[PDB]
């Protein structure tokens, strides 16, 4: 819990997430997706709540990735919100929101929602 | 545009968002919330997509706030996903997810969803 | 209250919702949308929780619309989840999920989320 | 696809869903949950899109359950949106919204979001 977040994680789609959790709640790393208008690693930044409760709970965290890198600009950003749980098999369970930049005309259809489970396997 | 996003913003609940959009697509600042087990400012970090399109599309962005500071710890974190629309009345329209740390058993009810609109006042 | 919900309602996009709240907690009616691969009325079915609280809480409800009628088929369905707030200006505030049928491969991008507010005009 | 929706399904939590899909898009049945202020079966009603595409896609559908029965009234309603996919192992993959009736003061925190995968196993 708290700790253990640092490392390389993978989700059901094959995307890889490499993060560093800092003593004071920062989350920094890079994201390589398996889907979308993605081509390479993207920078990610987030926060995690460094003093989780001392009961059998997971650690809340969230992060963002703007899908723009030296290779692609998909004019969109994804944020994942979820919680980290450790143990023999640690995972991060998240729900995400992906918003694309649209014209007002298409604003009603700008956000996709999904879920992802990351493991270090 | 980074500038365009930089500034002080408020939403309909009365929360304050102070942000700096940096060259490299980063977003840093503090969030003051009007609701929840919150007290004072909290640090936020996000990213925004620095090269939007010409046209009249919004700039997609997103940021996270873990509700822990030196005064409180709510054991939860919210991420806001949305777009910035500039003009005379610049607005950031978002959808957010708030997750609380829970035991595996109550995990099914760990995330809330909602939407917020922010109006800019200062740079 | 069933009555209270029964009526003609419009949201900010210009879509029409005609509903009948029945005794047994059911919701039946037609939806006319202003956006999407939609043409004409579609059938909706939902439920609402017939015994709310006294107090000034909203009545939780929800309904589904599969976007297929005799004129079009969009292979998608939307569910709206929210609450009814009565008074002189009765409103139904919702959050919706729109899922499109896709291949397993593009399933990750099958659902859109958003929010709608409905204003009542007729019973 | 289209067909096959009728039957008894179960989700990862143990909730049971029994539905009847009608030739014209109606979904009717009852829901027995494993979690919440639930006590027994609840009536559910929904719709499904009866003419799915003739390509390897799933069938879109959605349904609602107001958590009020002769035994409990949890002043809330849940709607599930997702798609049915058949094959040797058929499943219904959904994302749900659960709204409780609150005072305006608490309206900002009235909706929970999650996901559920139902199988006939
Ligand atoms: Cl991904
Ligand atoms: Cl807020
Ligand atoms: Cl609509
Ligand atoms: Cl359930
Ligand atoms: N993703
Ligand atoms: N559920």
């Amino acid at each position: 819990a708290e700790a253990g977040i640092t490392g390389t994680w993978y989700n059901q789609l094959g995307s890889t997430f490499i993060v560093t959790a800092g003593a004071d709640g920062a989350l920094t790393g890079t994201y390589e997706s398996a889907v979308g208008n993605a081509e390479s690693r993207y920078v990610l930044t987030g926060r995690y709540d460094s003093a989780p409760a001392t009961d059998g709970s997971g650690t809340a965290l969230g992060w963002t990735v703007a899908w723009k890198n030296n290779y692609r600009n998909a004019h969109s950003a994804t944020t994942w919100s979820g919680q980290y749980v450790g143990g023999a098999e640690a995972r991060i369970n998240t729900q995400w929101l992906l918003t694309s930049g649209t014209t007002e005309a298409n604003a009603w259809k700008s956000t996709l929602v999904g879920h992802d489970t990351f493991t270090k396997v």
